[PDB]
């Protein structure tokens, strides 16, 4: 039993809810919140800009130190950093940006990072401002993630279509 409330069960391990991941993280304080990161951990907009704003820019400060030490992430890769006031940990995961022609096959590699964590709150990787089809992102998630994932979807319209087209 866990504290994730009001989710619609899609599969054995995947659950979905119309919610802003930021507000959902603030309420649940999950062990792991997933950020829809880019390789530079520049959290300007989308999930990343919104999470970072909710941390009062502390996520960005921590991220800049991470990049200065380690260099950029890989597309499809991830790193674990602090969850600040939102979660214990933040798993920064880089899905491909389709608007720049990055290989959508890397979306599966991106979701594989979730399997290193038993339970996660997460957005749809590569959806929204990253330019991929959110229906496809959900399909890859369900077919790749084996650990327990709670997907927060911001747009009510999008949430209802993702549910409706699933089975
Ligand atoms: O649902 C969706 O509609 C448009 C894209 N998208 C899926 C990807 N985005 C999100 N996913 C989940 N929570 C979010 N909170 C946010 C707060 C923001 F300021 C910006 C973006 C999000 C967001
Ligand atoms: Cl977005």
């Amino acid at each position: 039993v866990n504290s994730f409330s009001g989710y619609l069960k899609l599969t054995d391990n995947v659950y979905i809810k119309n919610a802003d991941i930021v507000e959902e993280a603030k309420k649940v304080k999950p062990t792991v919140v997933v950020n829809a990161a880019n390789v530079y951990l520049k959290h300007g907009g989308g999930v990343a800009g919104a999470l970072n704003k909710a941390t009062n820019n502390a996520m960005q400060v921590e991220s800049d130190d991470y990049i200065a030490t380690n260099g950029p992430l890989k597309v499809g890769g991830s790193c674990v950093l602090s969850g600040h006031n939102l979660a214990k940990h933040c798993l920064h995961v880089v899905g491909p940006n389709v608007n720049k022609g990055e290989d959508i096959q890397l979306l599966k590699s991106a979701y594989e990072n979730f399997n290193q964590h038993e339970v996660l709150l997460a957005p749809l990787l590569s959806a929204g401002i990253f330019g991929a089809d959110p229906i496809h992102s959900l399909r890859v998630c369900v077919d790749t993630v084996r650990t327990n994932v709670y997907l927060a979807v911001f747009d009510k319209n999008l949430y209802d279509k993702l549910v409706s087209s699933f089975l």
